[PDB]
């Protein structure tokens, strides 16, 4: 029932850390590319320290398709925790070739820290639902279940603590079953295992990593009944735990299992969801056992986020945990979606969270932003809302 964190002097801050077009030194490429919007975020640390924050930069508008790019930061030193703006590098890109969608950034940091990115592709004239208006007045093609016209998954790494990157490598015909058109990768993170396995979580399916670091043999763990974007984490009990996004809103949909296979996914009644992207962490297996999750607690808006723990050696049930907006960012449009989690190394958890300035309302044209936070397990259990 205690837990020690709570008398620890709570602490939190936080401030953009991709800033969209609109905004005072929006965040451009050393070549000068900049972006009208960033979504999408994923962020690890390394084994060395050093955070890797990765993000869709998507070129001209806030949609999901046409030309996007595979963008990341890194913390200057692999010491200072993303601690503050002056912190952390500027722009870098993994891959943008084309003007097609690179994107659904899932890393994971193997045990000899090369680090995993797993991502989607799709070609420049296809998007998700078909006929929609690309910048220059061409009209897409619907996602379909062709070479051409398919979600590709690709695998990049980095040797040298994200620093560079290979070229992707297409691991579609490995790794996505045959005859599929849409696709996903997470986003957000893959795991490692205590067993020593890496997990990534995918639509319908886990990529299971084996064998020697930075050098694995994958494979396809299919799941029934499962969503389109998935996490990943280890229970305190050593068992795999997936909560996934729901196909309509409501709720988060979860299920157990092990590298032998899933149980049924059911929605947990506890975690309201507005059908959008959530993260998972890992926090510590000593007593007292910690998971963390992210997300925004509504069936309905994306401006509810609330971080949660539980105790149980299953994940069975989050405590209320906090809303972000206790500790709201200014000047970075209205906070809420997608999200991040790690573990820092002076013992905070970062997170990168959505932002959304809504000048155009729903449309293609509202910019989005993301926020980085820092707050420690004290200032999750110090909320007014436990
Ligand atoms: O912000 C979203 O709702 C969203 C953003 C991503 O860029 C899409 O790949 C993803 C996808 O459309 C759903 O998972 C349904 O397949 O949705
Ligand atoms: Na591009």
């Amino acid at each position: 029932i205690n837990d020690p964190a709570k008398s620890a002097a709570p602490y939190h801050d936080e401030f953009p850390l991709f800033r969209s077009a609109n905004m005072a030194s929006p965040d451009k490429l050393s070549t000068g590319i900049g972006f009208h919007s960033f979504r999408i975020p994923a962020v690890v640390r390394t084994t060395t320290g050093r955070i890797l924050a990765f993000a869709e930069g998507r070129r001209h508008t806030n949609q999901d398709f046409g030309d996007i790019n595979l963008v990341y930061k890194r913390t200057k030193t692999t010491a200072n925790n993303g601690a503050s703006p002056s912190d952390w590098e500027p722009l870098r890109e993994v891959v943008g070739s084309g003007a097609g969608t690179w994107g659904n950034p899932t890393p994971v940091v193997d045990d000899d820290n090369t680090i995993y990115l797993f991502l989607s592709w799709n070609g420049a004239t296809y998007s998700q639902n078909g006929k929609d208006v690309l910048p220059d007045g061409t009209v897409t093609k619907k996602i379909d279940s062709t070479w051409e016209g398919r979600r590709h998954l690709y695998l990049t790494e980095s040797r040298d603590d994200g620093n560079t990157w290979s070229k992707p490598v297409d691991l579609t015909k490995e790794l996505t079953p045959d005859g599929w058109a849409w696709d996903a990768v997470g986003p957000g993170n893959g795991i490692r295992l205590t067993t020593g396995e890496l997990v990534i979580p995918a639509m319908g399916r886990n990529i299971i990593g084996r064998g020697a670091p930075g050098n694995r043999t994958w494979s396809v763990q299919r799941l029934s009944g499962a969503g389109a974007e998935g996490t990943i984490v280890q229970t305190p009990d050593g068992k795999l735990y997936r909560n996934d996004r729901p196909s309509q809103k409501g709720y988060r949909m979860v299920a157990r299992g092990t590298l032998e296979g899933f149980g049924a996914f059911a929605p947990d009644a506890g975690l309201p969801d507005p059908a959008c992207q959530g993260s998972v962490l890992r926090y510590n297996s000593d007593a007292p056992a910690r998971t963390i999750f992210l997300n925004s607690a509504s069936g309905t808006s994306r401006r509810a986020m609330r971080v949660r723990i539980s105790y149980d050696a299953d994940a069975k049930k989050f405590n209320y945990g906090r809303k972000l907006e206790d500790a709201k960012v200014s000047g970075a449009g209205h906070e809420g979606g997608y999200s991040s989690m790690t573990k820092t190394g002076d013992y905070k958890i970062g997170a990168l969270v959505e932002s959304d300035f809504f000048n155009d309302g729903t449309g293609k044209n509202s910019y989005r932003a993301i926020i980085w936070r820092r707050f420690n397990l004290s200032w999750i259990l110090n909320g007014p809302n436990n």
